[PDB]
């Protein structure tokens, strides 16, 4: 049941994917010790509106409340910015966005340290992105999904660290949300031959101590349950006729945009 996109599909795809790494590019500057996460989002949300002229995914989601989701330290995902929320230093901070444009969607993610980084700070978020990029190297018709989650457990549990079982990538398209579930682990529920046209994201959440994580009152936020510390990136892709194309790129990211095999 995932449907394929049309090159006229994926050539949306690619401006609204654009149009997300660009706000985290525009944002970086400001990410510094004693700003709020509210200031943050209202800075994002101003630039996709009034600069992008496009919006939010997250803004009103399903009663989501902000337009981008900023989790810190041990803080796992869906982080709701907050103007008494204050970054300081040592933090380790996740920032995730995702616009629509022209009824296509782009999510994606990364990490950014305040001032000067902890050692385990350091050494996690570089794991987790590296991670990521195992997995994007993966990517090809033919392979089944499942291999990429194991590839990327192996990978990680080897650094002595843990993945987030609960929460994991998506499809993604004219939704938010669509088929398939892009697990970060192996399991037995994954069973999906991927094919050309096929979009989807990839979002490891990897955490320093153990996997499990606990809901907040809040409804949204998901931290650890051992208060360890965890980190996530997210890229989203189109599978091509011999491997993939990244949508989301920065020019901070050290990976070519075209994955050819
Ligand atoms: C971690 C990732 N994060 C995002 O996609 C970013 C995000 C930003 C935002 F502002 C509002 C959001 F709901 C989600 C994620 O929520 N993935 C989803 C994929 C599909 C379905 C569900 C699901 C669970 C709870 C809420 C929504 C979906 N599960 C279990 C997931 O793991
Ligand atoms: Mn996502």
């Amino acid at each position: 049941a995932i449907s394929i996109k049309t090159p006229e599909d994926i050539e949306k795809m690619r401006v609204a994917g654009r149009l997300a790494a660009e706000v985290l590019e525009m944002i970086e500057p400001y990410v510094k010790p004693g700003v709020s996460t509210g200031e943050l989002d209202r800075i994002c949300n101003d630039y996709i509106v009034n600069e992008q002229h496009a919006v939010s995914a997250c803004l009103g989601y399903h009663g989501y409340p902000k337009s981008v989701c900023i989790s810190i330290n041990e803080v796992v995902c869906h982080g709701i910015p907050d103007d008494a929320k204050l970054l300081k230093d040592g933090d380790i901070v996740n920032i995730d966005v995702t616009v629509i444009k022209d009824g296509f969607h782009g999510d994606t993610s990364k990490m950014f340290i305040v001032g000067k980084p902890t050692i385990m700070g350091e050494r996690l978020c570089r794991i987790t992105q590296e991670s990521l990029y195992l997995a994007l190297r993966m990517v090809k018709p033919g392979i089944n999904l499942r291999e990429i989650g194991a590839a990327i457990q192996k990978f990680v549990e080897a650094e002595g660290f843990s993945v987030v079982r609960e929460y994991c990538g998506h499809g993604i398209g004219r939704g938010f949300h669509e088929e398939p579930q892009v697990l970060h682990y192996d399991s037995r529920e994954t069973n999906v031959v991927l094919k050309p046209g096929m979009t989807f994201t990839i979002e490891p959440m990897v955490n320093a101590g153990k996997k499990e994580i606990r809901t907040m009152k809040d409804g949204w936020t998901v931290k650890t349950k051992d208060r360890s510390l965890s980190a996530q990136y997210e890229h989203t892709i189109v599978v091509t006729d011999n491997g993939c194309e990244i949508l989301t790129l920065r020019k901070d990211d050290t990976i070519p945009a075209i994955i050819s095999h």
